[PDB]
DNA sequence: GTTCACCAGGGTGTCGCCCTCAAAATCC
DNA sequence: GGATTTTG
RNA sequence: GUUAGCUGUCUCUUCGGAGGCAGAUUUACUUUGAUUCUUUGCGCCUUUACGUCCCACGUAUUUGACGCAACUCGCGAUCGCGGGGCUGGUUUCAAAGAGGGCGACACCCUGGUGAAC
């Protein structure tokens, strides 16, 4: 019934073919935890060397950005070289970046030379999926602003003369040859304009009320360069809170000159403004303080009411500085106290119309207050990464090409191993596997049993074959590297370390691809960091199979229902049905709604509604997949399902099995059918009647039933309907070849 | 009192576009 | 010998 | 705690091997869903309501934040170093996980201007 039952089950069928195809690689992560609980002097170490890390990485991106602006094109060429296309004698983007950064360094690296390298490493994939997605991107943008330009010209211009409303300005320039961020971020600026001018010029009244009115589109999906927005910084809750002050106080200290001037007009519109929590209140002390003076200028009425606004901003502001900015419905209190002084300040250049100053002077106090009403959320925590490159070793050696290992002390008793992880950064820390007789010189042998590899290059003439090289770990005797302890949980170990097939001490199964170490954080503190290690490793599995089912499985998702299956045989008549984590949508709504009223009553949700969203989502993929896979290990059925991560796990968990082939290299389109995955397009599936063919209610026979179900059932008795009359491309209308055959089988069975 | 447009700030969830070393020669 | 460097 | 395919037993019974119980199943990670019992409290300030009209002064048994101690845990040697206290801890359970980087988009929350209805 568990996944892993039943993906046994499915392999004692998986692995019992006979084919003469290549078997398949997986790869997947371990993901250990660095047992800083146990061994903390390990945090101050870690902390630092990801410090030196990160300080490496941003010096390198300002001079890779300012490169990038300089020109782009020699950047485009840097990025993108090959060896027929090198760049300054370079073949690859990683050559290039390590000369250039380590070699041609003037002043020496406070980062070690393997780590920097394999940041570099990092950075040259980062890079090049920034230009490939910038190519994808224009194409599109280019569209938009084409659509743009053709609408101006006939379709906007053309209504608006036609409705005698002036055109406010045109579109600018993007330069599209050299696509340049600045020249998009104008043209969305003028987009943006222009399509407030649409709405109440046309829709919102004084033309005719069409919605479309030529809202002309904005040019959406340009990308940042690498760190832009990574490295964005923002100021604390503190300061945003001090330069909120000083511009609300700036306002109100031309209030009095505004006031002065005021025309009975101008007056009877700042009462009606404020006429009957900060807005409101502040309001109710303005009809207050008119009653009880009637025989005060207007003049006056402001300075008091913006002295008593501002003296509460002082008691707010004492107790956040003398009780922390932790109270965050004193921060929100003080927060809309200086955004009301500043309106109220302001009002009189709102109300005389003169909304092109009132937008300028209003820009220090939006920014200020938008500023500290988005602080008040929690920032998204801190990760950072460093990889170790490989695990092979020197030929004929057993001496490392990089700098960390996984080893594991072996005990004599059943139940008490231990696992750990050498990592070398510091100078002098060096490891070796020789055997224990093998002695050497400098090192001292330990009782850790090491995990390397030998063989596996990429280069056609240097591609040996790769193999898990393990032997006795010698280490550095005046400076050994660092040791990581390891915490992982038995259904890990049991899977990836010491699995009954793929021991890793005793069998050669799993290969190690490669180390990464992580630190994740509370921005601003580093003192509770927590650390991981991720190991990838890669297996064969069994060869893909020739299967010839006579049963198969419909499932049909997108509804209150995740998950609706519907069992049939080679004939199509129903062996079964259910329904599949039905209180998943509820659940998921009521912790919506918990995050809509936390964000609003306190502005955001502190510890782990954050992510149980995604926890969720994650929970139901595991729950359909297991459903699934138990009833096709039962019936010996393809499932079969509709044109995300349920279809994924389910075609991972197909494939460890060998009934499921991985995307071949390019082949983006996938196939329909591999293995027990079968794909059909969802089209005259839901609305067909079950008993006939046309909660669900059917209206040419009233039969009436639920609609994930009979969904289910029609998804997988449509698959049966293609197996006799194949589509063809350019046509995709089959409405009446599928409703006669779908009524040929019912009169026939 | 709701709808729309626009402006400012922040959060999350999903997707795009990226990867998952070895091995040889030279230098200090 | 260990480290650097380049490269496919 | 479990989400390993083991082992030892009791019955089913002869039929096929097939149901229950006990322990296995190395680590202690990141999660999900049920389920049992349990609301730390003493000051200083602040929030949303009522009066009062803001500062202030009262009063709900109103939202919270700091400090001190009760507890719970990890930690190292009676004491010190750290974490949590309802978005909790705790008992029984029954089930998932391949990771990293950088961006973009979608939605949500608040504020602001204008207009339409």
């Amino acid at each position: 019934n568990s996944i892993h039952a039943s993906l046994r089950q499915l392999l004692a069928l998986g692995l019992s073919k006979s084919s003469s195809a290549e078997p398949q690689r997986i790869t997947r992560t371990v993901k250990f935890k660095i047992n800083t609980d146990i061994r903390p002097d390990l945090i101050p170490v870690l902390n630092r060397h990801f410090d030196f890390f990160e300080k490496f990485r941003r010096k390198v991106l300002a001079e890779l950005e300012a490169l990038w602006n300089k020109d782009q094109k020699s950047f485009q060429a840097m990025v993108q070289c090959s060896a027929k296309k090198p760049y300054q004698k370079k073949t690859s983007c990683y050559a290039w970046l390590d000369t250039h950064f380590i070699t041609e360094a003037k002043e020496s690296l406070d980062l070690p030379r393997k780590p920097a390298t394999s940041l570099l490493y990092n950075l040259s994939g980062g890079l090049k999926s920034f230009l490939t997605r910038r190519e994808t991107v224009a194409e599109d943008i280019q569209k938009r602003f084409n659509d743009n330009l053709r609408e101006w010209n006939g379709d906007l211009s053309q209504l608006a003369s036609d409705l005698k409303a002036p055109l406010p300005p045109a579109p600018p320039n993007l330069d599209f040859e050299n696509l340049i961020e600045k020249a998009i971020e104008k043209y969305n600026d003028w987009v943006g304009r222009t399509r407030a001018w649409c709405n109440l010029i046309l829709v919102q009244q004084k033309k005719v009320e069409r919605r479309d009115a030529c809202l002309p589109r904005y040019l959406k999906g340009y990308p940042g360069f690498f760190g832009s927005q990574r490295y964005a910084t923002t100021a604390g809750l503190a300061e945003n809170l001090k330069k909120l002050e000083q511009v609300a106080r700036e306002q109100s200290k031309k209030m009095p000159t505004r006031f002065a001037k005021l025309t009975p007009e101008i007056w009877t519109a700042i009462q009606e403004r404020f006429s009957p929590t900060a807005h409101q209140t502040v309001c109710l002390r303005f009809a207050a303080l008119r009653a009880a003076h009637p025989e005060w200028t207007p003049v006056q009425l402001a300075e008091e009411i913006l002295a008593g606004i501002f003296r509460g901003a002082e008691k707010l502001k004492k107790h956040l500085a003398a009780n922390g900015f932790t109270d965050r419905p004193a921060v929100i209190k003080l927060a809309n106290l200086y955004n009301v002084a500043a309106a109220f300040s302001l009002d009189p250049i709102r109300a005389a119309g003169d909304y092109i100053l009132f937008y300028e002077e209003e820009t220090p106090k939006r920014n200020a207050f938008g500023d500290v009403r988005g602080g008040l959320h929690q920032p998204s925590d801190e990760s950072a990464a460093i990889e170790i490159m490989g695990f092979g070793l020197q030929k004929e050696s057993g001496k490392p090409l990089y700098n960390g290992l996984l080893v594991c002390k072996k005990s004599e008793k059943e139940h008490d191993d231990s696992w750990a992880f050498l990592y070398c950064h510091t100078e002098g820390q060096t490891f070796e596997l020789a055997n224990e007789k093998a002695k050497l010189r400098g090192k001292l042998l330990t009782d850790w049993t090491g995990f390397a590899s030998r063989g596996g290059s990429r280069k056609k003439a240097e591609a040996s074959a790769k193999q898990l090289a393990r032997g006795r770990v010698w280490i550095s005797e005046k400076t050994p590297p660092t040791v990581l302890p390891l915490a992982f949980g038995s259904r890990q170990g049991r899977e990836y370390l010491w699995h009954f097939d793929r021991d890793l001490r005793e069998k050669n199964e799993w290969v190690l691809g490669n180390g990464r170490l992580l630190r994740i954080m509370p921005p601003g503190q580093p003192n509770a960091a927590d650390f991981y290690l991720a190991i990838t490793l890669e297996r064969q599995v069994p060869p893909l199979a020739d299967i010839k089912a006579e049963r198969f499985i419909g499932i049909a998702r997108g509804e209150a229902i995740p998950a609706a299956y519907a069992v049939i045989d080679e004939l199509g008549k129903l062996l079964a049905s259910g329904k599949i984590a039905e209180s998943y949508r509820k659940q998921q709504r009521e912790f919506n709604d918990a995050k809509r009223e936390l964000q609003r009553t306190q502005g955001g949700y502190t510890r782990w509604l954050r992510s149980k969203e995604r926890n969720r989502a994650r929970a139901l993929s595991g729950e359909v997949t297991r459903a699934v896979l138990a009833l096709a290990a039962e019936h010996r059925a393809p499932v079969v399902l509709a044109n995300q991560p349920v279809q994924r796990a389910l075609e991972q968990k197909f494939l460890e099995a060998g009934l499921w082939e991985a995307p071949k290299r390019k082949q983006k389109f996938p196939k329909k059918d591999n293995g027990f995955i079968k794909l059909i397009d969802a089209w005259w599936t839901s609305r067909t009647c079950s008993q006939c063919g046309n909660n669900f209610r059917c209206l040419k026979c009233g039969y009436e039933t639920n609609a994930a179900v009979q969904a289910a059932l029609t998804i997988a008795r449509k698959y049966l309907f293609e197996l006799e009359h194949p589509p063809k491309k350019g046509e995709k209308d089959r409405r009446l070849k599928w409703q006669a055959w779908y009524q040929e089988k019912l009169r026939t069975v």
